[PDB]
């Protein structure tokens, strides 16, 4: 028999979301607070079907730590669901939701990307623009205040400039242009922006250290920042309490600074989690590195990393996606299979009732293959 | 002969308890540390917390997703649990799965301990007050926006008595020796009670009392709860699930008297994320606010926006109690303890179970079944 192809997954703080073949959208982990829009408030240990979104011809899905979105290009609509203060769900009120609803400021509207922070979102547009919402204290929605947007709201600051990506992290937003300058906005109090200091920016703000390279690509953790050159090289900053900067240290770092033992690899996607990281380059090698307590960064122990560790999959298959949450990490590979590793308590790694994990563990309900190595 | 509850307290999913024979034991949700047994599960039960044994303890005080405990004998303040933006107070941001002191508050005599979400403060005997940890809005009460590794001393009351501070999610309250009430931190929801939504980042006072002193003063996530010295309980901040228990809900922007309660002397008041609890000098506990787990406790799971009685069996009187974000836990004069609302991290403290909409008896803590 055959599965569903898996064609996006996205993790949140303690949940997990996928979007298979044949419009379907599945939602496992954490659900007290709608995050798996199935309704009710429980946990789901395994891969759950949204039948709230059948037939609504989902085209991708984002968590953000205790909520998620998602959009459909046909129908042109972006719902969203979990916890619902400081207007994270961008519906105009604070209230959760625990079944998706529709984003109304939002329909009719051609999205290329959506980015889910802690407490704010961000959608790019086809034509490069930006709308965000949610929590402002600290400028994160690049609006030039700091007070909390209930509804989606233009970022002016980019009129004329073409958005390709945008990233969020607690409190903090980063973004890539057409041509590949990198900015940064939010919270910025442990050099995550990548400016240079430690101070907030209201409005995006572009970093000019970039090793002379243009970026291609931007992803946030909660306080650490991860950028991806032209060239394929990796720049990471902010927070290194952790490692999860990975030079080998536990230096903060106020601006991109190149991660040097990848330097003869090319990176094709990146992922921030709350205090690890991960790293796919172009042949299909997973790097972890950072906060291991609970075995997220997948290399067989409970040890922090603070220098990439190849994660190893069974007969060395190739990884073709990859997603952080706060305590565990997701996987897609060439085979189609799924991987879940790290914390298991909300049933976050989605294979029914589970201690942690702390290497690759496959979920048999979504993938090809069975378990190996048995 | 089980040994008497002599403290209770709430965190977000958790559940701590002071009992006699000078032992702590701790239960619910145990990810983040809050629990300080040394692992990072869960307990459905209370469970000893073994690093206290013998240290003196005379309070422990819940925050979020951490614990604080203090002794006067040994003079010493411990916390454990998240540790992000010093709210634990070593001078780092390491979370802490089983307690340390807070060497900063070595020797010092503690009259009070409150614990927010991200920020905690402690009296002095003398009435000093000493905050840490996130400052992003001016919790601290600093006069700045930078958070604090270890405690530091709110000059902004040097020469004023304080008798009683209380912490929300990122906001701040303290009633004076005098009886003048003060705010300051994140005010967007009018919390602060000042009479708008603007943030204050060292403390104002209140001017908007009723013309009454007030006695206490306790914080739930985004609203503020406090008691004159005639026993009359005023409500201020958030009440769009109707945690001000005024019948509507609308935020009040100072603080407004809950006339159903009138007739009533409010002893003890506790704020969760979303309901509110309040004790009367004769044992009776009323209840309001989100009840969708039933935290509210009055049998069902709607929510509530007037003060409802917490029934328990033969009304027995309850002698206090402590909110957490989605349970709530009592004790009565019978010594019994009892807990209700959400279950799902093990916070009721019965052992494995679903929700609960009113008042389950923990039998590893109470005389009655």
């Amino acid at each position: 028999a055959p599965p569903r192809k898996v064609l996006i997954i996205s993790a949140g703080a303690s949940h997990s979301v996928a979007l298979l073949s044949g419009d379907i959208v599945c939602s496992w982990g954490r659900g007290e607070d709608g995050q798996l829009g199935h309704g009710d408030a429980e946990d789901r240990p395994s891969p759950t079907q949204l039948s709230a979104l059948d037939g609504h011809q989902i085209v991708s899905v984002t968590c953000g730590a205790d909520h998620t979105v998602a959009y459909s290009q046909s129908g042109m609509e972006v719902y969203s669901w979990g916890w619902g203060d400081f207007g994270r769900l961008g519906h105009g009120n604070s209230s959760d939701l625990f079944t998706p609803l529709p984003i109304k400021a939002l329909h009719g509207i051609r999205i290329k990307q959506i980015a889910c922070g802690d407490s704010h979102c961000l959608a790019v547009t086809m034509e490069g623009e930006v709308q965000s919402w949610g929590r402002n204290q600290n400028g994160q929605l690049g609006l030039g205040d700091t007070e909390d947007s209930l509804v989606p709201q233009k970022i002016q600051a980019f009129e004329g400039i073409r958005i390709k990506m945008v990233a969020a992290g607690a409190e903090h937003t980063a973004a890539v242009t057409e041509d590949g300058d990198l900015y940064g906005w939010g919270w910025g109090r442990y050099g995550n922006l990548g400016l240079g200091d430690r101070t907030d920016r209201l409005v995006p703000e572009r970093v000019t250290s970039t090793g002379g390279e243009k970026m291609s690509m931007v992803a946030c953790g909660w306080r650490h920042t991860i950028s991806v050159s032209y060239s394929g090289a990796l720049y990471t900053y902010g927070w290194s309490k952790y490692g999860q900067l990975g030079h080998g240290d536990l230096e903060d770092h106020l601006i991109p600074h190149k991660l040097e033992a990848l330097s003869n690899s090319f990176i094709s996607q990146i992922s921030g989690g709350w205090r690890h990281t991960m790293a796919l380059t172009s042949d299909g090698k997973l790097y972890g590195w950072g906060w291991n307590k609970f075995g997220q960064v997948g290399v067989g122990n409970n040890l922090d990393q603070c220098s990439p560790v190849q994660v190893r999959f069974p007969d060395d298959q190739k990884v073709v996606q990859v997603s952080c949450g706060w305590r565990h990490t997701l996987a897609v590979t060439e085979r189609n299979n799924v991987f879940a590793w790290g914390r298991g308590t909300n049933g976050q790694l989605g294979i029914g009732e589970s201690v942690d994990r702390n290497f690759p563990k496959i979920i048999e309900a979504l993938s090809v293959d069975g378990a190996s190595g048995q």
